[PDB]
């Protein structure tokens, strides 16, 4: 699938998570996620704080209350489809998803 995380100033980053893979892994290797916020899928940093385009969240999987804690506590432009990567994973519909990174990304 074709990834693409955009910056705060619209900057963007280009990768090719399939399904299965979650866009934090693939950022993380393309060196997007280049910072060190890895939980290891225990949902325990803020560093992969960042924004799915609404065409990405829905489609991808939708997690629950988790997602939705160490999002809630990053402290930037939070959204309806606020998201860390550690959990998006690319499928093959998603082709094209648009990540939007925060200036906060605590
Ligand atoms: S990788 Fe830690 S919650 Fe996102």
């Amino acid at each position: 699938s074709k990834v693409v995380y955009v910056s705060h100033d619209g900057t963007r980053r280009e990768l090719d998570v399939a399904d299965g893979v979650s866009l934090m892994q693939a950022a993380v290797s393309n060196g997007i996620y280049d910072i060190v916020g890895d939980c290891g899928g225990s949902a325990s940093c803020a560093t992969c704080h960042v924004y799915v385009n609404e065409a990405f969240t829905d489609k991808v999987p939708a997690a629950n209350e988790r997602e939705i804690g160490m999002l809630e506590c990053v402290t930037a432009e939070l959204k309806p489809n606020s998201r860390l990567c550690c959990q998006i994973i690319m499928t093959p519909e998603l082709d094209g998803i648009v990540v939007d990174v925060p200036d906060r990304q605590w």
